[PDB]
């Protein structure tokens, strides 16, 4: 198709800046600047409002594609082949394009609003100047195509089931768990510290496994689940502690997600998980919360996934 | 004889209730509601009271029973066979009844004090409630049976040798780690954080060396033990550091408990410990105290050691 | 020669102290009193000088003496053999010799300020009073005889290039490196905090290779390396972080020092101390800087260390 053809186009452009490009560099897990965990969250917001309004055929589409790109990455700075980084390029134009233009720009805008005005410069001193400038122009190209093809209105949202034996198990979940919930500093910067002896590559592997996690998912509950979090970030207090009703409501859209993949697949992103996690991290997140409530928001869970087995 | 049969009939009525318990649950190692270390110190005193008032070869005859229990557990909630849940009862009630029971009553009277009342509650609202109910109830008539073979007066204190080689070397030990001693924050809440990726079954094994360790330990010399750490609670000041006269005497009374078992005994302890026990555990100790101290602690013991390996 | 002799005899009168002495004491690790880092450093400084002065061959053959005696340590205590000891007090000797007097008491002068007067008693405390006093004699004796060989005055400064690759290379590290410098708690304790679960023999054996490593670098690279510390510690502001200036000089001279040795020798110091390092050590220090900053400082350092490289 025609975004398939610029994406071509777009990698004669971009193809040398990627590999130049030191992705294995542990900086992008940190803000792009002073962390400022509420208005990081506005931005987080518009991606999940649009991440909502995508077809969730396309983003399907997507996620597979990552996960082949991570199959061919070599080199010392972990770049991907040029085959598979103009299908990565195709398959995001398409989402971008079933999208509206305002959701889009307000993405642009509330991340510029978080994002340290010396970050591009950084980003570019790393790299050969002349190729980036080349795959920016590359950039410019392609979005007129994206543009061309993009929708003008937003899709409705999605069907919740009610009453459905996961929402009634999510709400004796959540009652249990709030007091957790609420004791947690979500507002912290531990959650950006990194995994003890673990490279970007061994992550990055780990990562693979909840990408496929997701393309397996049922797109519809993936949509609902966001719906879900877009409005819970509308009701937080000054502490960033959503409603207990929009928690329980987070808590039913996720187990839905769950039971839409098969029990392997869920295992496949817990072990990979299992083998990166320190075993000191979940003390560390214990140690800072009401060990009473923690154990009781443990066993409500261990409580809750026997129902959501059942209806995988 | 008369509580062993009893304990039969305490089975018929509560091992359906047993076998629905999550021993599992890591909630049994936090305190029962609000950590008040003062006041649950009270408590321990009682039955330390309690236990060196009773029977030794009883008090043997119980840590055999729980570690022949220890062997039969399965199950995914760790629960014990019908014939180990008997044999435990039976030997437990012969322990109370060779203690008057103004001791029995104290521990109870104590521990209220510092559970908060909704733990029964919340303890009976994870089984079957009837279930519940129907152990109560067996445990009030197996009560009745314990209480008609209870004695009177309590037995008298333990025999303490004096000027023996333990004696003066715990005199040496105890005056180059005092220092130490009076530097541990003995009211923290750290004590009671897990074990960083030890799930309960593998700490109960390493328990289980401890409790065979107990079992064959001279009685008398364990009855002084405990004797001289209801002494040491008398003099402790308002951090909970005991006097240095009363932290002697501790020292020695261990120093024999230890040399009452060989060697063999202790070093699987000290095996299956350090098979559990996260290296980063004693550097966060170590990290609280002086480490000038801390070192001259450990000399110290390294030292004090000789004497109990030639005693034993 | 006469500095060979006199060890031999040195030997006769302190390896009954030497054997007695429990080396594996991890309170070595620790300032000899309350810290004091500020006043520590100034006794670290006339080390450096009196370092800097020495004969780098002597040094050389110093190093190599101790690789030696590491050989063969045996015992519980960890005591070298009678020739080794000998061996390396012998080449310490002719070290002393070739740095004038002052410098030596300036040493001693300065280490005295920060150690307690107490350290003496409680190290003799743990051995043969009498073998300490029998070795302190034969000490006094040695060093009448290095005194005799000793050299009036010390030898020049060493010849430091400038403008080569390494030195260019420095100045980029450097600058990008500075603010994670400045952000560092030099003055912290945390310095003196054991590895978790690591012996002193294990450590030894890491150490060796560094031993090792020092024996065969160049001896004026070295030389200029130390004159480069002595430097910056005299730019340091309060809160002991030395000028962008001094750092680079010292970064430049360490390169050369790296580029002095081949590879594998560097390899074996890096892969001895990874085996000894706990992965949650680079995590702490990681969390107690500026993120970016220390991200900006690691890519600066695997840029730099490819110019090191080829040099060597
Ligand atoms: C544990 C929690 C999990 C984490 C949560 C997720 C993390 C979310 C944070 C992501 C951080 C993104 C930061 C990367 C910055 C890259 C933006 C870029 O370099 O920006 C470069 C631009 C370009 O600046 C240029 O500056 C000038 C230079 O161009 C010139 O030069 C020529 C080519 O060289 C051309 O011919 C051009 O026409 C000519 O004018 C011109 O004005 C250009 O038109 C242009 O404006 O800078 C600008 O816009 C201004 C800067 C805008 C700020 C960044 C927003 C834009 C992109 C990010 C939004 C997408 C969302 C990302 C996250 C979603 C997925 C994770
Ligand atoms: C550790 C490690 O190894 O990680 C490895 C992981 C991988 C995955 C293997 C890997 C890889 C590949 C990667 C990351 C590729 C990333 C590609 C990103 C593409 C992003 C795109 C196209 C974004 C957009 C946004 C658009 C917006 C367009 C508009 O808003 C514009 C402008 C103006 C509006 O008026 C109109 C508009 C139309 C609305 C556009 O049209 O397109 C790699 C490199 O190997 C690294
Ligand atoms: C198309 C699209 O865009 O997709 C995007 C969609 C998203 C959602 C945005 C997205 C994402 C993230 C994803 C998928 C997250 C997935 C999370 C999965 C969590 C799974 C968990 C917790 C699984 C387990 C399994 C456990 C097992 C425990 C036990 O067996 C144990 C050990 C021992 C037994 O004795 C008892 C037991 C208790 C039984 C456990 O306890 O927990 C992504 C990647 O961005 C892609
Ligand atoms: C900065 C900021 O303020 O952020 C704010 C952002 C928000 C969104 C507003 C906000 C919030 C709410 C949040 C985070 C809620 C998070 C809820 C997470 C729920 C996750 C769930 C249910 C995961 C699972 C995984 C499951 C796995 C089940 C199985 O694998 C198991 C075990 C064993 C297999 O044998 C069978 C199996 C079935 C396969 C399952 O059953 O369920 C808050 C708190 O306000 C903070
Ligand atoms: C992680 C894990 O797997 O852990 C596993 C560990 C094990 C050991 C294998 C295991 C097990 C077994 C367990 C815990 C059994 C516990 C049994 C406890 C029995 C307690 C008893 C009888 C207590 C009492 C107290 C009494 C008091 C009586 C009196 O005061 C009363 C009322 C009134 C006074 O007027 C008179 C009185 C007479 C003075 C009584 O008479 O009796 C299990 C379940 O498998 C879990
Ligand atoms: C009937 C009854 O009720 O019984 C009850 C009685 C109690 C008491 C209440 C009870 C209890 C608790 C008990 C038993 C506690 C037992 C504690 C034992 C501690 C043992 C220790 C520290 C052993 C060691 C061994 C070590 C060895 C170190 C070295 O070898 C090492 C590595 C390397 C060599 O080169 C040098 C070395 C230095 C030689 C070490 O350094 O330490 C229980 C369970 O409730 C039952
Ligand atoms: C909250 C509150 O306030 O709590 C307050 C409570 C108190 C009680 C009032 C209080 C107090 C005092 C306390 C805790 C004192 C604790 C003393 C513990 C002493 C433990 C000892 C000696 C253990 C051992 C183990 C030994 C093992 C020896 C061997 O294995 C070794 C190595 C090597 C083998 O080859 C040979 C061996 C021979 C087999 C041994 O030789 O000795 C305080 C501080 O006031 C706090
Ligand atoms: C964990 C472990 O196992 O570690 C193991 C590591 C090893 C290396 C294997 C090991 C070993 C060996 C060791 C440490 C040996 C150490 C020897 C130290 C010797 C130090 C010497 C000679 C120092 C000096 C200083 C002198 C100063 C002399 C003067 O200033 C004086 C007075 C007065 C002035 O007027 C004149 C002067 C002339 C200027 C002197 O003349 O001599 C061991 C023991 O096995 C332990
Ligand atoms: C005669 C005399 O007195 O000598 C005295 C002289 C001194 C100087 C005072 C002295 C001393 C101290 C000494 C020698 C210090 C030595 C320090 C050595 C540091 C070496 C380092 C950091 C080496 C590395 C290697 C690395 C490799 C990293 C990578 O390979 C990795 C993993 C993975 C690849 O994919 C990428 C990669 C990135 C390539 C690393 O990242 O770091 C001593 C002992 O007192 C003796
Ligand atoms: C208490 C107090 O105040 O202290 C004050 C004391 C001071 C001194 C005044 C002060 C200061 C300055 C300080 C500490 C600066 C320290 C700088 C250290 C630089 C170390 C360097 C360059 C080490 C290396 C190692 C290298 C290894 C390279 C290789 O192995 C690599 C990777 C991979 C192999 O394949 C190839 C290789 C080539 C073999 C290299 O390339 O470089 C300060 C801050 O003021 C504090
Ligand atoms: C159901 C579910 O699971 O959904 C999950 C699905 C996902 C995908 C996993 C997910 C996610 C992440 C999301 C949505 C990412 C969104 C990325 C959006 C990127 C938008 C970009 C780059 C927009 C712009 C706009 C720009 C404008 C540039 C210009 O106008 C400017 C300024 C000025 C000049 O005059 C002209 C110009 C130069 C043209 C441009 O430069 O770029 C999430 C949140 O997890 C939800
Ligand atoms: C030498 C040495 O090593 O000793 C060591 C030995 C050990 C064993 C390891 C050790 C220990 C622990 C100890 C002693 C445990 C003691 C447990 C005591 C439990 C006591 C209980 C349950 C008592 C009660 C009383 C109750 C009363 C109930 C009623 O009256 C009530 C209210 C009102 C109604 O009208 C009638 C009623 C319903 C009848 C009941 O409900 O329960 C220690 C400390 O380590 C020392
Ligand atoms: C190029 C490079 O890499 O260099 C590196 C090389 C090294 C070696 C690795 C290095 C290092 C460490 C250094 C230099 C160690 C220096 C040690 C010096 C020790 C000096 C001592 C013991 C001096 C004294 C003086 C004393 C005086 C005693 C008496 O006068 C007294 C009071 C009073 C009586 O009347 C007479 C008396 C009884 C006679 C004595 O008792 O002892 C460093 C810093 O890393 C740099």
């Amino acid at each position: 198709d025609e975004i398939g053809d610029a994406a071509k186009k777009l990698g004669d452009a971009s193809y040398a800046f990627a590999k130049e490009v030191d992705w294995n560099n542990g900086i992008f897990l940190q803000a792009p600047g002073k962390l400022q965990p509420l208005e990081a969250l506005k931005a987080i917001d518009k991606m999940i409002v649009m991440g909502a309004a995508a077809d969730p055929k396309l983003l399907k589409a997507a996620a597979e594609a990552h996960h082949k790109a991570i199959g061919s990455i070599s080199g010392p700075n972990g770049v991907t082949s040029r085959a598979d980084w103009d299908n990565v390029n195709a398959a995001l134009g398409r989402v971008i394009a079933s999208v509206p233009e305002n959701m889009v720009m307000d993405v642009y805008d509330s991340v510029s609003k978080i994002t340290d005005p010396k970050v591009p410069a950084y980003m570019k001193s790393l790299v050969n100047g002349a190729d980036a400038e080349k795959a920016y122009e590359g950039f410019l190209a392609f979005k007129d195509v994206v543009k061309k093809s993009q929708v003008t209105s937003a899709a409705g949202p999605a069907t919740v089931p009610s009453g459905d034996k996961i929402g009634v198990a999510a709400q004796q979940l959540s009652e249990a768990s709030y007091p957790f919930l609420k004791e947690i500093d979500w507002l912290s910067d531990v959650y950006m510290k990194p995994l003890p002896g673990v490279s970007a590559q061994q992550s990055l592997k780990a990562i693979d496994k909840m990408i496929v996690m997701g393309a397996q998912a049922d797109g519809n509950a993936l949509k609902a689940a966001a719906e879900a979090h877009h409005k819970a970030i509308g009701s937080i207090d000054a502490t960033g502690v959503t409603s207990a009703a929009d928690y329980a409501a987070v808590n039913a859209a996720l187990g839905r997600v769950i039971a839409s993949v098969p029990k392997s697949t869920v295992m496949d992103v817990y072990n990979a998980m299992a083998g990166v996690t320190d075993t000191s991290i979940p003390l560390n997140m214990f140690s800072k919360v009401n060990p009473l409530d923690a154990n009781a928001a443990a066993k409500a869970f261990y409580t809750f996934k026997d129902v959501v087995q059942a209806a995988q």
